[PDB]
């Protein structure tokens, strides 16, 4: 495969028990990754993989409300890999994005933008080549 950016529409937004499943893998010498949340303009979840800040790897996670990102959530467990297949899944519970990646716990990100079905696309950008990207209930 799919084109980077890659626009996922969600129809009616998230909902709790939504599950959006993403397959690539990493570019060699991948520098970034995002997946964006978006409620129009304003960002509700943006989960980033940097591979090299300050010559650490980091996933950063934030909100962009009126052009304007909030405060960071930083984690230090890392699991993407330069040149190797990931899986990404996005879990939207009740209070929280729940994410895995390669079927392991990875982080959670409270509810901030609380208009869940007002975020209604997922962007997916960066240093991949994009396999898949789909949604389901559970
Ligand atoms: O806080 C989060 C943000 O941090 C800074 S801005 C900032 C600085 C200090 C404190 C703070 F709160 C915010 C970044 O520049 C922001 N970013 C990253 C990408 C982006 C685009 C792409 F096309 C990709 F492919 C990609 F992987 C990432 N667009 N925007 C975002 O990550």
């Amino acid at each position: 495969p799919l084109i980077v950016p890659y626009n996922l529409p969600l129809p009616g937004g998230v909902v709790p028990r939504m599950l959006i499943t993403i397959l690539g893998t990493v570019k060699p010498n991948a520098n970034r990754i995002a997946l964006d949340f978006q409620r129009g303009n304003d960002v509700a979840f943006h989960f980033n993989p940097r591979f090299n800040e300050n010559n650490r790897r980091v996933i950063v996670c934030n909100t962009k409300l009126d052009n304007n990102w909030g405060r960071e959530e930083r984690q230090s467990v890392f699991p993407f890999e330069s040149g190797k297949p990931f899986k990404i899944q996005v879990l939207v519970e009740p209070d929280h994005f729940k994410v895995a990646v390669n079927d392991a716990h990875l982080l959670q990100y409270n509810h901030r933008v609380k208009k869940l079905n007002e975020i209604s696309k997922l962007g997916i950008s960066g240093d991949i080549d994009l396999t898949s990207a789909s949604y389901t209930m559970i």
